[PDB]
Protein backbone atom coordinates (compact mmCIF):
# COMPACT_ATOMS: atom_id res chain seq x y z
CA UNK A 1 0.00 0.00 0.00
CA UNK A 2 1.23 3.43 -0.20
CA UNK A 3 1.49 5.47 2.70
CA UNK A 4 -0.19 9.01 1.81
CA UNK A 5 0.60 12.20 4.07
CA UNK A 6 -2.60 15.08 4.80
CA UNK A 7 -0.69 18.97 5.97
CA UNK A 8 -1.96 22.06 6.23
CA UNK A 9 -2.53 24.70 8.72
CA UNK A 10 -4.96 25.25 11.63
CA UNK A 11 -8.61 25.54 10.32
CA UNK A 12 -7.76 24.60 6.83
CA UNK A 13 -10.21 21.95 6.29
CA UNK A 14 -7.93 19.00 7.19
CA UNK A 15 -10.20 17.50 9.04
CA UNK A 16 -13.33 17.93 6.50
CA UNK A 17 -10.88 16.49 4.23
CA UNK A 18 -9.58 13.73 5.98
CA UNK A 19 -13.29 12.80 6.37
CA UNK A 20 -14.28 13.38 2.42
CA UNK A 21 -11.28 10.85 2.08
CA UNK A 22 -12.92 8.17 4.09
CA UNK A 23 -16.32 8.24 2.65
CA UNK A 24 -14.41 7.62 -0.25
CA UNK A 25 -12.54 4.23 0.98
CA UNK A 26 -9.54 5.74 2.05
CA UNK A 27 -8.13 5.23 5.81
CA UNK A 28 -7.29 8.56 7.05
CA UNK A 29 -5.59 8.26 10.42
CA UNK A 30 -5.38 12.06 12.32
CA UNK A 31 -1.70 11.38 13.49
CA UNK A 32 -2.70 14.78 16.42
CA UNK A 33 -5.27 13.66 17.68
CA UNK A 34 -4.00 10.02 18.10
CA UNK A 35 -0.86 11.62 19.97
CA UNK A 36 -3.17 13.64 22.51
CA UNK A 37 -4.52 10.09 23.41
CA UNK A 38 -0.80 9.32 24.38
CA UNK A 39 -1.23 12.04 27.92
CA UNK A 40 -4.17 10.46 29.46
CA UNK A 41 -3.66 8.07 32.05
CA UNK A 42 -3.20 4.32 31.71
CA UNK A 43 -1.83 4.68 27.87
CA UNK A 44 1.85 3.35 27.80
CA UNK A 45 2.79 6.94 26.65
CA UNK A 46 1.88 8.03 29.95
CA UNK A 47 4.10 6.24 31.98
CA UNK A 48 6.73 6.67 30.23
CA UNK A 49 6.54 10.38 29.70
CA UNK A 50 6.38 10.88 33.46
CA UNK A 51 8.71 8.14 34.43
CA UNK A 52 11.38 10.24 32.15
CA UNK A 53 10.42 13.89 33.31
CA UNK A 54 9.77 13.48 36.94
CA UNK A 55 7.03 11.46 38.72
CA UNK A 56 5.31 14.59 39.61
CA UNK A 57 7.23 18.20 38.41
CA UNK A 58 4.46 17.86 35.82
CA UNK A 59 1.86 16.32 37.48
CA UNK A 60 -1.66 17.76 38.62
CA UNK A 61 -3.11 15.09 41.00
CA UNK A 62 -4.19 12.13 38.61
CA UNK A 63 -2.36 13.24 35.05
CA UNK A 64 -0.34 15.55 33.74
CA UNK A 65 -0.37 19.03 33.25
CA UNK A 66 0.21 19.72 29.67
CA UNK A 67 1.49 23.44 30.55
CA UNK A 68 3.69 22.57 33.34
CA UNK A 69 5.54 20.11 30.89
CA UNK A 70 5.76 22.28 27.95
CA UNK A 71 7.43 24.68 30.19
CA UNK A 72 10.36 22.50 31.69
CA UNK A 73 10.55 21.53 27.67
CA UNK A 74 10.91 25.01 26.16
CA UNK A 75 14.37 25.86 28.31
CA UNK A 76 16.59 23.48 26.82
CA UNK A 77 15.77 21.12 23.58
CA UNK A 78 17.32 17.86 24.64
CA UNK A 79 13.89 16.89 26.63
CA UNK A 80 11.74 18.48 24.03
CA UNK A 81 13.79 15.65 21.50
CA UNK A 82 13.31 12.94 24.31
CA UNK A 83 9.57 14.03 23.94
CA UNK A 84 9.29 14.19 20.50
CA UNK A 85 11.47 11.08 20.80
CA UNK A 86 8.58 8.83 22.92
CA UNK A 87 5.84 9.94 20.95
CA UNK A 88 6.72 8.84 17.56
CA UNK A 89 7.75 5.97 18.98
CA UNK A 90 3.92 5.25 19.96
CA UNK A 91 2.79 6.34 16.70
CA UNK A 92 5.55 4.72 14.31
CA UNK A 93 4.53 1.82 16.85
CA UNK A 94 0.72 2.19 16.28
CA UNK A 95 0.76 2.79 12.65
CA UNK A 96 2.22 -0.60 11.87
CA UNK A 97 -0.51 -2.28 14.07
CA UNK A 98 -3.43 -1.12 12.11
CA UNK A 99 -1.82 -1.44 9.20
CA UNK A 100 -1.50 -5.09 10.16
CA UNK A 101 -5.32 -5.68 9.64
CA UNK A 102 -4.86 -3.16 6.66
CA UNK A 103 -6.13 -5.13 3.70
CA UNK A 104 -3.63 -4.33 0.68
CA UNK A 105 -4.12 -1.94 -2.58
CA UNK A 106 -5.62 -0.17 0.69
CA UNK A 107 -5.67 4.24 0.80
CA UNK A 108 -3.64 5.14 3.94
CA UNK A 109 -3.73 8.36 4.81
CA UNK A 110 -2.15 10.16 8.05
CA UNK A 111 -2.68 14.20 8.61
CA UNK A 112 -0.68 15.99 10.91
CA UNK A 113 -0.54 19.17 10.12
CA UNK A 114 3.13 19.22 10.86
CA UNK A 115 4.56 16.76 8.72
CA UNK A 116 6.50 19.23 6.64
CA UNK A 117 8.08 21.40 9.09
CA UNK A 118 8.55 18.47 11.62
CA UNK A 119 10.48 17.14 7.98
CA UNK A 120 8.41 14.05 8.19
CA UNK A 121 6.74 14.10 4.49
CA UNK A 122 9.84 11.87 3.68
CA UNK A 123 8.30 9.19 5.03
CA UNK A 124 5.47 9.36 2.83
CA UNK A 125 5.31 8.58 -0.54
CA UNK A 126 3.46 11.59 -1.79
CA UNK A 127 2.00 14.61 0.36
CA UNK A 128 -1.06 16.57 0.19
CA UNK A 129 -1.56 20.34 1.49
CA UNK A 130 -4.63 21.91 2.27
CA UNK A 131 -4.39 25.70 1.29
CA UNK A 132 -6.36 28.61 2.87
CA UNK A 133 -5.66 31.99 3.71
CA UNK A 134 -4.74 33.13 7.22
CA UNK A 135 -8.17 35.15 6.65
CA UNK A 136 -10.05 32.03 5.95
CA UNK A 137 -8.82 30.17 8.48
CA UNK A 138 -8.89 32.58 11.37
CA UNK A 139 -13.12 32.80 11.39
CA UNK A 140 -13.16 29.66 10.55
CA UNK A 141 -11.42 28.76 14.06
CA UNK A 142 -13.39 31.64 15.45
CA UNK A 143 -16.84 30.37 14.31
CA UNK A 144 -15.76 26.81 15.43
CA UNK A 145 -14.58 28.91 18.65
CA UNK A 146 -11.22 28.71 20.26
CA UNK A 147 -9.96 32.86 20.78
CA UNK A 148 -8.20 34.58 18.24
CA UNK A 149 -4.88 34.91 20.45
CA UNK A 150 -4.96 30.99 20.89
CA UNK A 151 -5.44 30.76 17.10
CA UNK A 152 -2.66 33.11 16.76
CA UNK A 153 -0.41 31.63 19.17
CA UNK A 154 -0.34 27.98 16.83
CA UNK A 155 -0.97 29.54 13.39
CA UNK A 156 2.38 31.58 14.31
CA UNK A 157 4.65 28.44 15.29
CA UNK A 158 3.21 27.01 11.46
CA UNK A 159 5.33 27.84 8.20
CA UNK A 160 3.81 30.28 6.04
CA UNK A 161 0.72 28.38 3.72
CA UNK A 162 1.90 30.29 1.37
CA UNK A 163 5.18 28.44 1.19
CA UNK A 164 3.77 24.75 2.61
CA UNK A 165 1.72 24.69 -0.75
CA UNK A 166 5.29 23.86 -2.61
CA UNK A 167 5.90 21.14 -1.08
CA UNK A 168 3.52 18.68 -1.77
CA UNK A 169 2.22 17.20 -5.20
CA UNK A 170 -1.71 17.88 -4.40
CA UNK A 171 -3.03 20.65 -3.14
CA UNK A 172 -7.30 20.80 -2.46
CA UNK A 173 -7.63 24.49 -1.73
CA UNK A 174 -10.35 24.84 0.82
CA UNK A 175 -10.87 28.67 0.42
CA UNK A 176 -13.90 28.60 -2.46
CA UNK A 177 -16.62 26.12 -1.63
CA UNK A 178 -17.37 23.10 -0.34
CA UNK A 179 -18.55 21.48 -3.69
CA UNK A 180 -15.23 22.43 -5.19
CA UNK A 181 -12.98 21.02 -2.07
CA UNK A 182 -14.76 17.80 -2.74
CA UNK A 183 -14.28 18.15 -6.26
CA UNK A 184 -11.07 18.02 -6.18
CA UNK A 185 -10.25 15.35 -3.52
CA UNK A 186 -12.41 12.86 -5.55
CA UNK A 187 -9.75 13.88 -8.56
CA UNK A 188 -6.88 13.32 -6.09
CA UNK A 189 -8.53 10.19 -4.50
CA UNK A 190 -8.63 8.57 -8.70
CA UNK A 191 -5.40 9.97 -9.18
CA UNK A 192 -4.20 7.00 -6.48
CA UNK A 193 -6.04 4.62 -6.99
CA UNK A 194 -5.24 4.13 -11.11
Amino acid sequence: MKRIGLTGNIGCGKSTVAQMFRELGAYVLDADKLIHSFYRKGHPVYEEVVKTFGKGILDEEGNIDRKKLADIVFKDEEKLRKLEEITHRALYKEIEKITKNLSEDTLFILEASLLVEKGTYKNYDKLIVVYAPYEVCKERAIKRGMSEEDFERRWKKQMPIEEKVKYADYVIDNSGSIEETYKQVKKVYEELTR
